């Protein structure tokens, strides 16, 4: 009490925000790519320098930011992409907070750089000070949207001193842009790293070429391809033979749900009480989970990690014997 | 983009962040109590109805809510505990992002009853509407604070469906305040349930009988005291006898960061270490961690279910050896 109760300075605020839903480099490429793939973009490059500590810049070819729209485009909690509470138990987008812009450029320099199909020209934002004031000047970009973040923590020291070496960094980037290549077969997705191009996903209007490309021949070999559906529940992927599953292909346990990478408890323990059933070790596998919005609740957590099912022991149970089938 | 980037209406997004915040009532508890305890009371009354989906009042004997004020404890990051960059990087006190009261007021009926020593008159307040106004009115009250959350979850039905029986609500209630009567030895703490008193420890200015009283006779039977220092790390607690520890004592795993009830991974896995090299199961223990503020990042979850450390092998090695020294 011998401090008043006061509203924390914009920044700030923005900056503890930050500490909650940006951890690291690959957490920013998160963000912005899951931003560009609401934007409806096909193609998205990722320019990485120095694992990320550096500069991170992505381009999209989605549908842009309005001009008189960029401030609102990092100011907090703004988003266009829900509007009530009937939206949000009904999520059909991977964002909705409206405040991972505001976060990421309380942490960085972060520059937004866009133009729409129906403007002539072009313009850049950025947010700045401890009241994220913001600037918004003309420039040159093709219909879509660029984002630029430099010296990230540079305003959070101590934050930076959690960054781990630069190839490392690169690795957890690497690893997120898999995750999303898996969830997106339609989008092209093009990732440097320090002037060299590391990889380059090729877009799908047959997968088994991207799931090789991403996940390995090894996995292809093993891949047993998935189809289970129940009421509105669909399960979907490949679940590689217990059998002939090595700690290296264990690597590979990524699901799904309604598109977005997940890493639910639930899903994983329905998935190996099935594998455990049959061959009598860890499964390596790539699920996608097809469901009703309303049937799950995707906030939260502020970085959408975990998800909660209304009706788990359905689900759990739907999960189990779709692959139980499969492995027989 | 059809629809425009907006700011999102004042309750809604304060239910966006409730959602990360606030999972159940036993959460709200939490909170609340963590409040009571950042204002220094040492007696604290938890009145609890139909598993907290009726009722959860928490009175406190601390130094209370100024008058002009009031409307800041429940406005969205308005704190009074940190104020800068370099509060946040030292955290010595539980809440700091300045955003409970607001967050668990937007998804129920939250009143505000306070009184300071130098204020003759008591007051309450509560948010209310789309754009959660408040209102503050006359009040009788000693010098402390009431909370007063009822209806939880009224206005965001969904999230009402995820909430369990009565009992096993009220259970998980009962189990925040038993980690909490352990962080905080010379606190009063009452905990009631539908009119019936549950539980009452007494404060301690010999902690073996609230630990017995607490965690129960079995483990204060196995319970060996830890004292282990270096630098500025300490470690104090208990630590059972793995040889003789039971699976229901193992349900008894907790630990503290400067005081904080924490469930990290780091040190769970460096006192497993511990206790395996020298059994050759799940050990049972309350351990305290004592560090520099400095060294550990509290902001990485809304909830502060996480930390980092800053020297994460030294940390580790350290609680390793505490441990590992006392089981020999
Ligand atoms: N690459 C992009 N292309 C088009 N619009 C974008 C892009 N990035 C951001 N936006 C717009 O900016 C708004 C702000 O983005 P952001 O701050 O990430 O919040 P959000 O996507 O609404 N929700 P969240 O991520 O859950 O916090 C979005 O709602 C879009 O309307
Ligand atoms: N029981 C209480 N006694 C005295 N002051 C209180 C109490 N509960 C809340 N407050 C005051 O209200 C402010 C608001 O509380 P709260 O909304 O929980 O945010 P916080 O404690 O600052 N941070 P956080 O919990 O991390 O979001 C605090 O900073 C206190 O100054
Ligand atoms: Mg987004
Ligand atoms: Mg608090
Ligand atoms: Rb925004
Ligand atoms: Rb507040």
């Amino acid at each position: 009490s011998h401090m008043p109760i006061q509203v924390l300075p914009p920044q700030l605020a923005n900056q503890i925000a930050a500490g909650e839903v940006v951890e690291r480099p690959a957490s920013v490429v998160k963000e912005l790519v899951e931003n560009s793939l609401d934007a409806g973009a096909t193609r998205i490059d990722i320019d990485i320098e120095r694992g990320g500590a550096k500069l991170i810049r992505i381009r999209d070819n989605g549908c842009g930011i309005k001009k008189d729209e960029l401030a609102l485009a990092l100011a907090r909690h703004a988003t266009s992409k829900i509007a009530s509470l009937d939206d949000l138990e009904a999520i059909i987008s991977l964002g909705f907070r409206g405040e991972a812009l505001a976060s990421i450029s309380s942490v960085s320099r972060l520059t937004l750089t866009s133009r729409t199909a129906e403007q002539q020209e072009a313009w850049q934002a950025y947010a700045e000070g401890r009241d994220m004031n913001v600037t918004v000047k003309p420039a040159a970009h093709p219909v879509g949207t660029t984002l630029e973040v430099l010296d990230l923590f540079y305003n959070t020291p101590a934050r930076r001193k959690f960054l781990r070496t630069e190839k490392t960094e690169f690795n957890h980037i690497d690893e997120i842009i898999r995750r999303i290549a898996l969830a997106r077969f339609d989008v092209t997705i093009n990732l440097s790293h320090n002037g060299k191009i590391v990889r380059q996903y090729r877009a799908v209007p047959q997968k088994e070429r991207r799931l090789g490309a991403i996940c390995g021949t090894a996995f292809l070999e093993q891949a047993l391809a998935i189809e289970w559906q129940h009421g509105d529940l669909t399960l979907r992927g490949w679940v590689a033979d217990p059998n002939h599953t090595t700690p290296a292909l264990a690597e590979i346990q990524y699901c799904y749900v309604n598109g977005r990478m997940m890493r639910d408890r639930l899903i994983n323990h329905a998935i190996r009480q099935a594998c455990e059933d049959k061959l009598g070790q860890q499964p390596a596998f790539v699920l996608y989970l097809e469901i009703d919005p309303h049937q799950v609740d995707v906030n939260v957590h502020p970085a959408k990690h975990e998800v909660r099912f209304h009706q788990s022991r359905l689900v759990h149970d739907f999960i189990y014997q779709g692959v139980l089938s499969v492995l027989q």
